[PDB]
């Protein structure tokens, strides 16, 4: 085909578009507590306001681009797909390292417009005060594990029983992992947006474990979805 | 058949898998106030990141695995269908005992990633500073009621009027528990979630109201429903 | 008909049960400031966790009997329909009337589990140090009013273009208003809600104008829709 | 036609009526910290209170008017679909004037029911404490963008896979906004909201950036939908 051929890029520049929007508007408002409203007297985060805000930024995207790649913007999600064999073999590389792009565009663009942040964050997940240190993946391999759950049975297709917006489910999976490791790293639940949260800001302490797994806890649902509870005929 | 005897097997499969996964990712986003951002000097929960979390969680499961089990995830809807003569006599027992399972191997899996809590809670729901003793029930027992009323009437068949997400109208109605007993207990609106909740963890002091109602109200629901607002012809 | 007659009947119940239910959870959470936690020492209450329990309580309860009643709940949404004709002119009466009477039950029934509140609300809405006194309907004429232009919206059946839950849709119009006049009053936006919540406690400050307005003000909203903007034919 | 011709008028009616509730409610709302619930010591805004109230309060109007006028309420929404070529001309120039007139009206209504505000804020969206000055278009010109990549992609018609409720799609694409730009201006993402929201109150320091982008954002993203995502064959 000589027009499939060219559908394909246009897939993948519908994920580096989308994941920029999706790293700017959500880290960007995830510094909004050393950003006041009154003066320079510091604020405490709101721990639903970066939920829904990461959350509901994947249903906005995911209704707007699904029809185009799939709205994956998450290499968590494009690998639960790809050992799915839903996925081709280099679309997973194309997404992948298209993906991680859109969140050195969308922190580039940040760079400017934030300054006024005290420590200056511009978009990090760390190991909090008393989180295990590289064991905080205890978390996250049994944690981003929920969204790749939800992505996997929400694509059926042998399903006749779906409902609703399929975006605002995925997207509320999002808001989960959000509002589950809000405390423990500031929830780095996409390996992409993790990356290019640091790599012009620098400071790459921690990020092989916001890479690692996800990934195994992503492929981990496969087994347990197209495996153990729902594989094919 | 010498093949639905082997589907039952997947979903009380799909009702564990499923519970551990709610119960690890909600009780674990509960230990959020204790857990700081910052240093060891302590924050305050908030009401609605626990009942989203909570109820999200369920939404995602239900999504998840109901074309598989029903997605019960709950003794307290289990005992709603089995009166409403739905679910089989003995699905309801492989059901509730292997949904308890889950929570205790959840707590097992969160024990090792927790240790930094100042109390160590691991998941309790404690009858708070002014909340009746025992009489503790006058809310539960007309309060896990609203859930099993929607399960019951979100799966009618008999109506043509549904739409939209029936997950996300059902863990909706758990953050609806989530949203009322939030400072009343610590929100124990799933027999199976409070009982493994403190099995290991061992803090048996008014388990025995976080099992009987819920059931018992769940129950009354089936007679306000299957008797009362839509009886069988 | 021998049978429609009895159907009547159902509906009032329906209308009962559902609305205690509705006051019960919803106004019995509203008392998450004073109950805290840890001890005696008082919190601060959050907008959006009694805007959300009130309004998914309707959506919850919308789900659970509207092919029943219509799941009204409200006296001001009842009056709404009526002007538009829909209902009957005696089932207003008799919605209206037993709405109330959910409203002193619940109250009844919380009234045994609150006690230990520091200055025993029980349910009530009073218009706030600043808020305008008797004006105080200046907001809710015009705040109720969103809420019945949904009902009215969401039910047109000459309409081939609605999507979604029809429950979710008017059930977050009712954290709609729960959002808005949560500063106010303690937000009343149901006029059965705000009788039946000081009846027995007593306390009839103010409480002429949580039901005056409404009222005319969801009738507004019938000739803002029935009479200008989607009027029949 | 002499009827069609008599059809646009409405939608311009169902434009205004919609968008002073829209206003009134949330911008009313918003108004929740200076105004207490003891006495006269001052309060801290909730970010998802005026985020969700913001955004459902589209959801809700959307789900009202929809059908009539395509509920743009807003003259970003406006300038997206016009560059689609999707709206007239001089529609755009109706709804957008009309909508400037509801802000203007609604403010009118809420400048009496207000008085008691330490301030008189009375809807404003101010550069905050340390927010770029000017600079301020940085988030919003690919802030507002996600809203009009909802509402584009929300309505492609070509698209055989939407599903769920289009209002609380793009409803909550209007809390992305809010839960984006909240500690920034106070979110102004539509700009006959912000133009409005200061005309009789008087303050238009820094006005022409609550103008400017928007629209140009708005219709760079139809460059991004129907010029590189989906545009036509």
């Amino acid at each position: 085909s000589e027009f499939k051929k060219k559908l394909f890029w246009r897939a993948v520049v519908a994920e580096f578009l989308a994941t920029t929007l999706f790293v700017f508007i959500s880290i960007g408002s995830a510094l909004g507590f050393k950003y006041p409203v009154g003066n320079n007297q510091t604020a405490v985060q709101d721990n639903v306001k970066v939920s829904l805000a990461f959350g509901l930024s994947i249903a906005t995207l995911a209704q707007s681009v699904g029809h185009i790649s799939g709205a994956h913007l998450n290499p968590a999600v494009t690998l639960g797909l790809l050992l799915s064999c839903q996925i081709s073999i280099f679309r997973a590389l194309m997404y992948i390292i298209a993906q991680c792009v859109g969140a050195i565009v969308a922190t580039a663009i940040l760079s400017g417009i934030t300054s006024s942040l005290t420590g200056n964050s511009l978009g990090r997940n760390d190991l909090a005060d008393g989180v295990n240190s590289g064991q905080g993946l205890g978390i996250e391999i049994i944690g981003t594990l929920q969204l790749v759950l939800c992505v996997l049975a929400t694509t059926d297709r042998r399903r006749r029983d779906l409902g609703g917006s399929a975006p605002l489910a995925i997207g509320l999976s999002v808001a989960l992992g959000h509002l589950l490791a809000i405390d423990y790293t500031g929830c780095g639940i996409n390996p992409a947006r993790s990356f290019g949260s640091a790599v012009i800001t620098h400071n790459f302490s921690n990020h092989w474990i916001f890479w690692v797994g996800p990934f195994i806890g992503g492929a981990l649902a496969v087994l347990i979805y197209d495996f153990i509870l729902a594989p094919r005929s």
